[PDB]
C-alpha cells in the first residue's frame, strides 16, 4: 500500500519558506522509525530541505527535469515513483505539500503529528474528507524540557 507520513500545525500547516519553528526530536525518531527499510517518495523541494539521502530508505525524488544526484532515484510521474519502488509492502511519501496532495487520493494509511503551534506557513498538508478515514491509533504528548511543542501522533486507514 501507499502511506503518507507528516508534522501538522495548527490549520494543517507543514512548511514555511525556511525550517519550521520547532524542536522535535521525539517527533523525528517517529519519523525515522515509520520509514526505515521503506522507499520514500519525495518531492524536490523537500530533497533541498532534507540536504542528503536519507539512510536506510530508497529515496525517489519527483522533479520534471533529469536528476542532480547520482546517489538517489530521480522520476517524473507519480506512475514512475510507485514503479521505482518495486514489489513492497508499504510505500512512504513524505512531502512536501504537492506530493502530499497528488498521492492522497492513492493512499491507505496515514501518519500524522499534530502538532500545537501556530505558524504562518506556505504549504499545507491536503483535506482529508472524515468520511473517507478512520482513526486506528493516537498518542499524546507534552512538551518537555527536549521538545519545544505538544505532539499528538496519530494513524489512520482508508475506509
Ligand atoms: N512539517 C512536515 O511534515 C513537512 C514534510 C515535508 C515537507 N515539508 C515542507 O514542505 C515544503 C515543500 O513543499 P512544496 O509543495 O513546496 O514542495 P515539494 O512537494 O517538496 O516539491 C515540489 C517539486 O516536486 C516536483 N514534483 C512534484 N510533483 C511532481 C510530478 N507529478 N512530476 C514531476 N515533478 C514533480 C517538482 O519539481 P520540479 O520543479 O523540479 O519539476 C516540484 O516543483 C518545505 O518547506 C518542507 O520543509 C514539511
Ligand atoms: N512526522 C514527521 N515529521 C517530520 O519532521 C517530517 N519531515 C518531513 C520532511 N523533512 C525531513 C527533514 C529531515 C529529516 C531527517 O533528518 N530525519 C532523520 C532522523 C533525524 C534524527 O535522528 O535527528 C532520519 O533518519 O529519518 C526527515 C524529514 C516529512 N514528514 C515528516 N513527518
Amino acid at each position: 500500500m501507499i502511506s503518507l507520513i507528516a508534522a501538522l500545525a495548527v490549520d494543517r500547516v507543514v512548511g514555511m519558506e525556511n525550517a519550521m519553528p520547532w524542536n522535535l526530536p521525539a517527533d523525528l525518531a517517529w519519523f525515522k522509525r515509520n520509514t526505515l527499510n521503506k522507499p520514500v517518495i519525495m518531492g524536490r523541494h523537500t530533497w533541498e530541505s532534507i540536504g542528503r539521502p536519507l539512510p536506510g530508505r530508497k529515496n525517489i525524488i519527483l522533479s520534471s527535469q533529469p536528476g542532480t544526484d547520482d546517489r538517489v532515484t530521480w522520476v517524473k510521474s507519480v506512475d514512475e515513483a510507485i514503479a521505482a519502488c518495486g514489489d513492497v509492502p508499504e510505500i512512504m511519501v513524505i512531502g512536501g505539500g504537492r506530493v502530499y496532495e497528488q498521492f492522497l487520493p492513492k493512499a491507505q494509511k496515514l501518519y500524522l503529528t499534530h502538532i500545537d503551534a501556530e505558524v504562518e506557513g506556505d504549504t499545507h498538508f491536503p483535506d482529508y474528507e472524515p468520511d473517507d478515514w478512520e482513526s486506528v491509533f493516537s498518542e499524546f504528548h507534552d512538551a518537555d524540557a527536549q521538545n519545544s511543542h505538544s505532539y499528538c501522533f496519530e494513524i489512520l486507514e482508508r475506509r
